[PDB]
């Protein structure tokens, strides 16, 4: 459930790279508005885009959480991340929704696609489109 304002790479950079505070139950505030769901749990990256675009570049994978799919890609090395878990739903009111943080350093797996033609900047050509796994 995406946001129609925004490609999937902007939903993904949106969702795991841009965190806008170091306090998930913040965070989330962002992603929860835009998708008009409180999401039960979301990783956040602490590294960046091109870096993702980069790990694109490595050899293509099963996508763990998606079988049928072959478009993922595995970080060469493990990354640290803030990993952002709903402790306080709140669905007839988002901005209630608090979330517990952990900290930790893991590989990630993306699936990653060709950009959207229109709305992408032509400068990454692949990018990422879904955090499938972090691991
Ligand atoms: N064009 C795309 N190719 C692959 N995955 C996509 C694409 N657009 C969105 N996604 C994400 O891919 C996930 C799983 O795709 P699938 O494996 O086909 O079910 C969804 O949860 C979406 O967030």
């Amino acid at each position: 459930m995406k946001p129609p304002q925004f490609t999937w790479a902007q939903w993904f950079e949106t969702q795991h790279i841009n965190m806008t505070s170091q306090q998930c139950t913040n965070a989330m505030q962002v992603i929860n508005n835009y998708q008009r769901r409180c999401k039960n749990q979301n990783t956040f990256l602490l590294t960046t885009f091109a870096n993702v675009v980069n790990v694109c570049g490595n050899p293509n994978m099963t996508c763990p959480s998606n079988k049928t799919r072959k478009n993922c890609h595995h970080s060469g090395s493990q990354v640290p991340l803030i990993h952002c878990n709903l402790t306080t739903p709140s669905p007839q009111n988002i901005s209630n929704c608090r979330y517990a943080q952990t900290p930790a350093n893991m590989f990630y797996i993306v699936a990653c696609d060709n950009r959207d033609q229109r709305r992408d900047p032509p400068q990454y050509p692949v990018v990422p489109v879904h955090l499938d796994r972090i691991i």
